[PDB]
């Protein structure tokens, strides 16, 4: 029982990590880089952006306290208010979307070609309704958060991936609309997966509590918008360059995002819970988290940059994804990957501040990062295209972390220097091993790099290991 629960949950988490990668592999094989996939991304970008905002707690942060302070029927009324109000908004937001699709389109792919915008308009007819099920999924999620802190809903998004993957398999019959339908159905099934939390409540035909809830919800919602806006800006900027730019950024983003989610984000969740449970030792916990992030993100970066082309070719260069796409996506991946350690630090510091209820400093950091990213998007995007946009993302990350480090005034410098030294030693060794051109050699280079890095980590952290 107890053992079963743990092993099943761990399997589900592992597969959750794998499914995004597999979906992008299938996109590469079945669509490659094309205006069609660009239009798909434009069509799914607004609902995806909203789900990303709500997953960071934009809904929970305002809903949970206002919901908990209420009692009896009023509680349900509050819930109903939230459901009704947003539904109304969403309804308007869908109706307008049907009549003025250019409004939605120009937010994410203003510069894309005519055929791309026509196809994206077509796909919005399928993706716009998913916003409704995404909002309801979010609300359900919050209600659960009163019952238990986090739990499985974190894995409910996996549902979406499965359906999209299924759609991709069927695309040989129908084309891009099959993955788009897959996206919509996935949204609906997410909502159904956690629907129990709302379906147990009585429905009231009211928006009694909605204005007050908006008064408390809008500030936090906008902070999260700013914190998540960089991807929208990057997408809309590169939309002005040749077709497939959006798709290139997505493909490179996958391999940026695996190590980021595994090394940075997880450390950040741990530190948030730790500091929230043990506030008075803020510094200690923060330092610990920082060290951990640096221990994994610096070598990863090095490795990923050195092996970016064989990695991209191994995972993507099949079917519709060509060697040209490999070249371009490799360069973009390098540009993104220069920023990995900085965004790791950034995430850790931001969530520590959140752990002590400081929203101002994280919001200022996010503002610096987004402003920097748009400025550098214009400049470097004009000079270098998509690669310039990715590089702008990395540099903006650096600036943000400089602000956060000066603000929090704590950092494990000694461990940073040790980790950097080990990473350069590792790089030297794998450079020596790069003497043969084989499509699978990079896997043994990964093993060699890991071994060297761990050897020198065990040398330089011998006292810690012993104790
Ligand atoms: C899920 C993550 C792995 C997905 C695809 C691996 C692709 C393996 C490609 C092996 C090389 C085949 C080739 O044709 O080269
Ligand atoms: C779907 C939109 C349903 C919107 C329901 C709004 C409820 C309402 O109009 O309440 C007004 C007042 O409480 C009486
Ligand atoms: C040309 C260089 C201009 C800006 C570089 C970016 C530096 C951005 C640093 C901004 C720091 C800041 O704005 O701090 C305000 C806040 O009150 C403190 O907590
Ligand atoms: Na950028």
């Amino acid at each position: 029982s107890i053992l079963f629960s743990s092993i099943l949950f761990s399997i589900a988490t592992f597969f959750s990590r794998i499914l995004g990668l597999f979906r992008d592999v299938l996109f590469a094989k079945y669509f490659g880089v094309s205006y069609e996939l660009d239009a798909y991304f434009i069509a799914i970008m607004f609902p995806f952006f909203l789900r990303k905002v709500f997953g960071e707690g934009a809904m929970s942060s305002a809903f949970v306290p206002l919901y908990s302070e209420k009692s009896g029927e009023e509680k349900d009324k509050f819930l109903s208010s939230v459901i009704n109000g947003f539904s109304l908004i969403i309804l308007a937001l869908v109706i307008l979307s049907y009549f003025f699709p250019e409004l939605i389109i120009n937010l994410f792919g203003a510069g894309s070609s005519h055929e791309t915008k026509i196809l994206a308009k077509k796909l919005l007819l399928i993706t716009s309704p998913s916003i409704y099920f995404i909002f309801l999924w979010a609300i359900s999620y919050s209600i659960l958060n009163t019952n238990n802190k986090f739990f499985w809903p974190a894995l409910t998004p996996s549902i979406s991936n499965i359906t999209i993957i299924i759609g991709t398999f069927l695309s040989t019959k129908y084309g891009i609309i099959s993955p788009t339908i897959g996206f919509l159905i996935g949204s609906i099934l997410m909502f159904f997966s956690i629907i129990k939390s709302i379906i147990k409540h009585k429905y009231y035909f009211t928006i009694k509590h909605f204005p007050h809830f908006l008064k408390l919800f809008f500030p936090t919602f906008m902070t999260m918008v700013v914190s998540q806006i960089n991807t929208v800006v990057d997408m809309n900027v590169v939309s002005f360059y040749d077709k497939g730019s959006i798709s290139y950024l997505q493909y490179a983003s996958r391999f940026y995002l695996l190590p980021y989610g595994l090394f940075a984000v997880s450390v950040s969740t741990v530190v948030l819970s730790k500091i929230s449970n043990d506030r008075k030792n803020f510094n200690y916990h923060l330092n610990d988290a920082l060290k951990t992030t640096l221990f994994f993100t610096i070598p990863s970066m090095v490795g990923l940059i050195f092996l970016s082309t064989p990695i991209i070719r191994f995972f993507y260069e099949h079917g519709a994804f060509t060697s040209k796409d490999t070249l371009i996506t490799s360069k973009i991946l390098i540009a993104y990957t220069l920023g990995l350690p900085f965004y790791g630090i950034y995430s850790t510091i931001s969530r520590s501040y959140h752990a002590i209820k400081n929203t101002k400093t994280p919001f200022i950091a996010a503002t610096i990062v987004s402003l920097s990213n748009i400025i550098l998007d214009i400049i470097f995007g004009l000079k270098y295209g998509p690669i310039g946009v990715a590089l702008a993302t990395s540099i903006a990350g650096i600036i943000g972390v400089l602000y956060l480090l000066f603000s929090v005034k704590t950092f494990p410098i000694k461990d940073f220097l040790k980790i950097s030294l080990n990473s350069l030693i590792m790089l030297f060794v794998i450079y020596l091993t790069d003497f043969t051109d084989n499509e699978f050699w990079f896997l043994i280079q990964i093993l060699i790099g890991i071994l060297v890095y761990l050897i020198f980590s065990s040398i330089f952290y011998r006292d810690l290991i012993r104790r």
